DNA sequence: CCATGCGCTGAC
DNA sequence: GTCAGCGCATGG
């Protein structure tokens, strides 16, 4: 994450809903703001959340009564993906995992806070030729808030992958806020050789396949692009191999493949996967943040995951507008 | 629960 | 024709 000097958000109160590893959490903090309330019902994300916090995410949401939750200023809401992503099935509103936007509407027109900031995959903007867009769009001004989204990729902001999401804004009407405007981009100075730990703290990790298929050749200048260099198997999900020279690939929760979840790079020479501390670094965490110590639910973790480092400079945008208030 | 071979869809 | 995805399905 970024270091922040000026923190426009300090008398606010927020809310962490869908909390996975606490994305929204680190973010907001940063620039001043308090947690007042977290939602999560899967047994071992508790497990982190309140390794790292202190406090145990009270469970399912659709079982919850919207008029128990505490007042707060802003919403956060990364929500389910896998009804919508492009990988996939694409049920969308007639699966049992895609309704859960209908629950943050629910608790919306109870407590109406200042701020809504959700977050989803890129296809979520045009999935049913963006029906599920619009529908979205209309159930929030139709609760009397304006609505601003958009798709932003990750490398035009400082962090080296490949990972595109559409990010939602939405303020009430009676603030009148017309000024907000998304964070501008910005040249990428760090690659994926940056973030990798020393060879001896792996080597457990290493892959040597005969089915090597090396189709192109190591480059020797850094570049802003997922570099392909080889498949193994027939390339499909989890069989291609990248350099360390480029950008990682998206990281994903339920991902299969010899190298599952990360993808495949080629360093010094060998093979292999990435791990927990190198997902931990692509995603924008610092250091100091305590993983699972189950390798194989650490790795699901941060594939559902945000990136901070996008998140902190959305954050701070909607504090300027906040507290612009002349006579 | 953990490991791993798949096969289709979207935007060039 | 090329290439990538906060995934799905099946075995122990
Ligand atoms: N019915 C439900 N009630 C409560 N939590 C739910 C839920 N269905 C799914 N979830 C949780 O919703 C999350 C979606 S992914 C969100 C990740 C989070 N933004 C991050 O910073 O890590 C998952 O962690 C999932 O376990």
């Amino acid at each position: 994450m970024i270091e922040i000097k000026d923190k426009q958000l300090t008398g606010l109160r927020f809310i962490d809903l869908f909390a996975g590893l606490g994305g929204f959490r680190l973010a907001l903090e940063s620039c001043g703001a308090e947690c007042v309330y977290s939602n999560e019902w899967d047994k071992y994300a508790q497990e982190v959340y309140e390794m790292n916090f202190g406090e145990k995410p009270e469970g399912d949401i659709t079982q919850v009564n919207e008029k128990t939750i505490p007042d707060h200023d802003i919403l956060c809401a990364g929500f389910p993906c896998q009804a919508f992503s492009i990988s996939g099935k694409q049920k969308g509103f007639e699966d049992s995992r895609g309704t859960l936007f209908f629950d943050i509407a629910r608790i919306v027109r109870e407590k109406k806070p200042k701020v809504v900031f959700m977050e989803n995959v890129k296809n979520f903007a045009s999935h049913d030729n963006g029906n599920t867009l619009e529908v979205v769009k209309n159930t929030m001004n139709e609760l009397d808030y304006s609505f601003h989204a958009k798709v932003l990729n990750a490398l035009d902001y400082g962090i080296p992958q490949k990972r595109e999401r559409i990010y939602m804004i939405c303020f009430r009407n009676d603030l009148n806020i017309q000024n907000f405007q998304f964070p501008k981009p910005f040249e990428l100075n760090t690659f994926v050789k940056d973030l990798l730990l020393p060879d001896s703290e792996v080597e457990h990790l290493v892959i040597d396949r005969k089915d090597l298929v090396m189709t192109n050749q190591e480059i020797e200048q850094t570049t802003p692009k997922t570099v392909r260099l080889g498949i193994v198997g027939k390339g499909g999900q989890g069989e291609r191999i990248y350099s360390t020279r480029g950008i990682a690939i998206t990281l994903s929760a339920y991902g299969g493949g010899i190298f599952a979840k990360t993808g495949g790079y080629l360093v010094n020479g060998k093979t292999r996967k990435l791990h927990p501390r190198e997902c931990a670094r692509v995603m924008g965490y610092p250091d100091s943040y305590k993983v699972h110590p189950s390798t194989s639910q650490a790795y699901k973790q941060f594939g559902n995951s945000v990136v901070i480092n996008v998140l902190q400079y959305i954050a701070y945008n909607i504090g300027s507008s906040l507290n612009f208030k002349p006579y």
